[PDB]
């Protein structure tokens, strides 16, 4: 036992005054966990993360070194946010950019790169004026309802970053009302922390916890969801040392329009008074990303779609000593029961002990006159032993008229069988009930003629086992291969699950599941290149192996535009770039793949002249030149001279552009004068070298590997050394007796080309296309430049943005150059368009040599293309219906189309709209979109007939439809009546078929249809509706195996609580309809059939959702654990008071070996053990916060054995409760 | 817009400022002496512009 042993900014580790010009200071520092153990506190995703206010208390330590005093900084602004390992080299500089003016900036330099996280400016010294000061005490009788600050903490931690503990402060949060855009706050570092006050001008703990306050806002539910984080500040003023800061006060501008975005509050400080230490001004504290990513988020978390899992027979032959009881309730057909027979006596035989199986057959109702015959054979008296087994039959069924109408009947003596079974009163063996494809299972063999009749069973099975826990319904799904046999062993026991299927020689079961929209699922189309519109392009950067196709949609000739179907393309360097997402994108440019084209001119402006329809045509485009169809203007292109193929041209011209620019107009070769080349053995290297052999100079070249150089030993070129090495300037000056360079044109970076100017002599020529020297601002040493330098940056894509003319005559002037054959082609190393990959690979590996070129198969061709995200969605060459549009959702995708612009909007309401709908509607039609109104019943085939040829007949093709019916009721089983089920079925069905058969020739973009989200479940009265709407997935795989679109989605409001979310915010939701229209625009671009659009984990269904299925794909928890009021006392007084004793003796002993730190007896005394006043202190301060008892030192001192010390609380206790 | 080009006999700031200040593919020309031989450290960032760089002394070219 020893001690251990173990001035200068923490943060910024280090000052430097660097006084060249510009006059930089420079800080080096180290901030990880090793150092600033306590800063491992602040932890996001249990990964720890410094907050944004270490930024500000550095950035106001840098303003005072450099300003003194009466500093300050101003719109400070965060990038990502620094994760802190144990160790973290962080650097920041502050630079003089204009006098008085001075930029600073933070980063971190990693791997050889750097990442930026934080800018602000530096001017300061403004005024001298305090600012003025304000009544603490009348703010705080103007806040009452101040909110425990420990609440916000677990506010804060269940949205992903806990605050640790070193985090302190902020403990309650003032308000003047439950809408007040102000609050105040006392703040103070802990006591482990408050010593370290005197190295900073804030302590960046107490600055986060005034960050903190904000996060109680103007209600509780400010930003509902996800997790803010602070983005910077307007200005911050410091004008005290806060040492003895108290007292934290906000200004919420009320910026969050939403109650989420920005914040934008003001934060000031203050001790026991009016003081003003610090002044933070317009705090972007609401934020995180775009909203748009916000939705898509929320979409992707808020979907569900129910999944399914293969996997062997779970409970197969476990069950014993059952008496099981078949009954065949579908003996309409003429032998339904035939297979079913053998599940008799599979479970009659394979079962153990004296297990046996009856058997029964019934029609599914066939008559009323022979009802309840059901339950007096098996649902009242020989069910409860062990073993019920209802079967449907094999049957499949093609989807037609005739099989709707009896599906229709079906469900009805579906219901009609259930419903006595619910009306019982004793106990029910889990039912097994049997049916043949129709069940909804995976995309695998969901084929046609899947017997819908059988399919929408599922809604009301867990609408009766909800009320009744007991007899827990599990679906099968038979086919000719479900081998019968296995099925009744899996009868034998039923696993507890709900849904299980057979789609080959193999048994599976189904549950819900989050759905994330997947990428590969896009929408999809057949195309021809030879006329349609076709792009390839990146799914993400940074993958090259993402490469895809992508309709490109026809581009009909602008004014003045030519359009060009290409021929040939090349790949620029630039390409590999973009290709991986390191492209310098800050120009928000959105570059595509390829500058550079050649082809036969497809279409032709108005504007244009020279160029014409067939003509020969290259040139240098934006928006990505991988593509089939382009239209641009004709002046960046230019006609293909005779002779010059379009395969040399493409090769050659645009390496041969930039260089014979190069050399021609920036620099002018003087016949005989000394040129080097860097890269030899690239495309623009041999372009170069080319230019120079031409033009008849002296030349030196470099290259990589000795491979590289050996072709150019091949082309007869001396003076040839290694780009990888930067000795090569010094052997060109041995190599040219000392005598420098003339001209040089680089393709490195850092020390290579620096060594490059100092090999240039006198009126030397600098040309430069490296973009990462030049983007990275990595400047170089101009002493060089005495000598008379000239240094050029080019882009040829600069100048034909601008200066479309002149980079024009230069591609009219290199086509010639090349056509009369002074100009050589570099290479003709072509490689197919669809494998570009490699290609890139080639490029950016640069394990090749010489030029790369390509081959675009696409010319004319038929393959699958992946629609993109502007699939069409609003069109005026279309014509629109939706049934019930009169409903609020309805009546939002009315409003937007009507806004887009719309051809055509055809609306339904069953009967007629109501006057406030039809006001509503003649309201919205004057924004111009033909809006009308068609009568009748869904439920009646000829108004679907009139829905497809009057609704046509408006004038425009049919492509958009949706249905959108629902039910308004609640009931259980047996209060269903046969008008309900008949509203909610015959609309549907005769909705969805009729306008299927009835729309086949119409263009039909998309097709979508409501749904509730228990329809997986139903809700604990409503069965008929989730019955029906359990159908329309089947439906929609019946009709994509048919070919047509057609999607479902569930639709829930925002009831995280119930209905007293509404309440709590705004009383009125109808359902969301906000960001449904969102992911209703988006879910007209997908293709998927059915899924579920319903908050989760957040809402009280969360608990039935994962309790009435025993099924689980999601946790229930997010891992946030609460603490009772005195929790061991409560559980404590539960138990008898002679128990008392010796449970809390046993938390006495653990709270004594946590604070002695060894183990203890409970008959001996602390004192032996080593307790002191301070260990004491420590006891009874955990006592108090536990039994809350005030334990003193003379009671200590009685009781210094902890049994003795256990009976005198347990009998205080007793008092106490006694009082 | 900025400008197009300028001749600069001015040193530090100004020069850096009035760099800046170039529009696309900007021609400037030095013809000062001080920041040459300080081996100033001016920003290549704004190059992207396409800038041009002449530095100039009537004497060395004759």
């Amino acid at each position: 036992l020893f001690i251990d042993d173990d001035t200068v900014h923490p943060l910024l580790g280090s000052h430097v005054r660097l006084t060249e010009e510009p006059e930089r200071h420079v800080w080096q520092g180290d901030v990880g966990t090793s150092v600033l153990s306590w800063l491992s506190d602040h932890q996001v995703h249990n990964v720890a993360a410094l907050p944004g206010a270490a930024y500000c208390e550095m950035a106001l330590a840098a303003a005072a070194e450099v300003f003194g005093e009466a500093a300050e900084v101003r719109d400070i602004t965060f990038e990502q946010m620094l994760l802190l390992d144990e160790q973290t080299p962080i650097d920041a500089v502050a630079s003089i950019d204009a006098p008085g003016v001075v930029n600073f900036t933070v980063e971190t330099n990693r791997d050889g790169e750097t990442t930026r996280h934080a800018t602000a400016a530096l001017r300061a010294a403004e005024d001298d004026c305090p600012p003025p000061g304000y009544d603490i005490t009348a703010l705080l009788q103007a806040h009452p309802h101040a909110v425990n600050g420990t609440a916000m903490r677990e506010s804060f931690a269940e949205r992903g970053v806990t605050l640790g503990a070193a985090f302190g402060g902020l403990t309650t949060a003032h308000t003047a009302e439950a809408g007040a855009a102000t609050v105040l706050a006392e703040v103070a570092l802990p006591a482990s922390i408050r010593f370290q006050q005197g190295a900073y001008r804030i302590h960046p703990a107490l600055l986060d916890a005034c960050f903190q306050s904000v996060g109680a806002g103007v209600q509780a539910g400010t930003a509902t969801g996800g997790l803010l984080l602070p983005l910077g500040v307007r200005s911050l003023r410091a004008y005290g040392p806060t040492r003895n800061a108290r007292y934290c006060y906000t200004r919420l501008t009320k910026a969050f329009n939403d109650g989420t975005r920005g914040g934008e509050a003001d934060l000031d400080v203050l001790d026991q008074h009016g003081t003003v230490l610090l002044a933070v001004r317009g705090l972007r504290m609401g934020t995180g990303t775009s909203e748009r990513d916000e939705r898509d988020r929320l979409v992707s978390e808020r979907l569900l779609t129910l999944g399914w899992q293969q996997r062997a027979l779970p409970e197969v032959g476990d069950g014993e000593a059952g008496s099981w009881l078949l009954i065949d309730t579908s003996n309409a057909v003429d032998t339904p029961d035939m297979l079913a027979s053998t599940l008799t006596d599979a479970l009659k035989s394979h079962g153990p002990q004296g297990t046996e199986c009856a058997s029964l057959s019934w029609s599914v109702q066939d008559t009323p006159p022979n009802d309840q015959a059901g339950l007096e054979k098996l649902g009242s008296q020989l069910r409860g032993r062990d073993g019920v087994v209802i079967v449907y039959g094999p049957r499949v069924g093609d989807p037609d008229e005739h099989s709707l109408l009896a599906g229709r009947e079906q469900v009805r003596h579906l219901v009609r069988i259930t419903r006595e079974l619910a009306e019982f009163e004793g106990e029910l063996p889990r039912l097994f009930v049997v049916t043949r494809q129709a069940q909804i299972v995976k995309p695998h063999d969901s084929g046609e003629r899947a017997n819908l009749e059988q399919a929408g069973l599922r809604g009301l099975l867990r609408v009766i086992s909800s009320e009744h826990p007991m007899l827990r319904t599990t679906l099968i799904d038979v086919d000719e291969h479900t081998d019968v046999e296995r099925v009744a062993q899996q009868l034998l026991s039923g696993s507890e699950e709900d849904e299980t299927a057979w789609r080959n020689g193999d048994w599976y079961v189904a549950r819900l599941t989050p759905s994330p929209l997947g990428h590969e699922e896009r929408r999809t189309a057949v195309l021809d290149p030879d006329h349609d519109g076709m792009r390839v392009q990146v799914r993400r950067p940074g993958d090259l192996q993402t490469l895809e196709f992508v309709a490109s949609d026809r581009v009909p000739p602008g004014p003045g535009q030519i359009e060009v179907a290409v021929s040939m393309s090349s790949i620029n360097f630039a390409d590999v770039l973009i290709a991986f997402g390191r492209f310098p994108i800050i120009d928000d440019r959105e570059p595509q793949l390829g500058m550079d084209f050649v082809g036969v001119v497809t279409a032709v402006g108005e504007g244009v002249t020279g160029h014409q329809v067939g003509d020969r045509v290259g040139g240098f485009s934006e928006g990505g030149c991988w593509r089939t169809f382009l239209t641009c203007d004709a002046n960046l292109a230019v006609t293909l001279p005779p002779g010059l193929t379009d395969e040399q041209a493409i090769t050659a011209a645009t390496a041969h552009a930039t260089a014979w620019y190069g050399l021609n107009d920036l620099a002018q070769i003087k016949a005989g004068d000394k040129v080097l080349i860097h890269s030899a053995t690239g495309g623009v290297g041999q372009a170069a070298i080319s230019i120079a052999r031409a033009k008849g100079a002296e030349i030196f070249a470099t290259a990589g590997n000795p491979a590289k150089r050996a072709m150019l030993r091949d082309m007869g070129v001396e003076h040839v050394y290694d780009s990888r090495s930067v000795e090569f300037a010094e052997q060109i000056r041995r190599d040219t007796d000392g005598y420098g360079v003339d001209i040089v044109l680089n393709s490195l970076t850092g020390a290579a080309q620096r060594a490059g100017l100092e090999l240039l002599a006198f009126g030397g020529r600098f040309v430069e296309i490296g973009k990462a020297d030049v983007y990275g601002n990595t400047r170089l040493g101009l002493f060089p430049f005495r000598r008379g330098l000239t240094f050029y940056y080019l882009d040829l894509a600069l100048m034909s943005v601008t200066q479309p003319d002149r980079v024009r005559e230069l591609l009219a002037t290199v086509f010639k150059l090349t056509a009369d054959g002074v100009l050589t082609a570099p290479q003709c190393t072509h490689y197919p368009l669809a494998e570009a990959a490699d290609a890139i690979r080639a490029m950016s590996n640069a394990e090749h040599t010489g030029k790369l070129v390509l081959d675009v198969p696409r010319s004319g061709r038929r393959s699958v293309a992946v629609t993109p995200e502007q699939a069409p969605l609003y069109r005026r060459d279309g014509s629109y219906i939706i049934t019930g549009g009169l409903g609020g959702l309805g009546l939002f995708f009315a409003s937007k189309l009507a806004a887009a612009g719309c051809g055509r909007i055809v609306l339904t309401a069953r009967s007629q709209p109501n006057p406030k709908a039809r006001q509503t509607i003649e309201g919205l039609r004057a924004a111009g979109a033909d809006i009308v109104v068609e009568c009748g019943n869904i439920a009646e085939p000829d108004t679907a007939d009139r829905l497809v040829s009057a609704a046509t007949a408006t004038g425009l093709p049919l492509r958009g439809v949706l249905h959108s019916a629902a039910v308004v009721e609640d009931a259980t089983l047996t209060n269903i009546t046969d008008e309900l089920i008949d509203r909610d079925w015959s609309p549907k069905v005769f909705g969805s078929w009729n306008l299927h058969r009835a729309t086949l020739g119409q263009p039909l973009d998309w097709f979508c249809l409501f749904s509730s989200g228990a329809a997986l479940l139903g809700s604990p009265g409503q069965g008929a509706y989730a019955a029906a709407n359990s159908w329309v997935d089947v439906f929609a795989h019946w009709r994509r195996a048919q070919g047509l679109p057609v999607s479902a989605i569930a639709w829930g409001a925002w009831g995280e609580v119930g209905r007293a979310t509404f309440l709590a915010e705004g009383g009125e939701i109808m359902i969301t309809p906000e960001e449904g229209a969102y992911a209703f625009e988006t879910l007209v671009r997908h293709d998927r059939a059915y899924s579920g659009y319903i908050p989760i984990l957040g809402a009280p269904w969360l608990a039935d959702l994962v309790r009435r299925s025993p099924w689980g794909e999601m946790f229930a928890s997010t891992g946030q654990r609460s603490r009772g009021p005195s929790k061991f006392r409560m559980e404590l007084l539960s138990l008898p008071q002679d128990e008392w004793a010796g449970r809390l003796r046993r938390l006495l002993v653990e709270q004594a070996s946590v604070i002695l730190r060894r183990t203890i007896d409970a008959d001996r005394s602390f004192i032996e053990y080593g307790l002191d006043s301070l260990g004491m202190l420590e006891m009874r301060t955990h006592v108090e916060t536990e039994t809350g008892i005030r334990l003193t030192p003379k009671v200590i001192a009685t009781n210094n054995t902890a049994r003795a010390l256990a009976q005198y609380l347990a009998d205080t206790l007793a008092e106490e409760q006694a009082a």
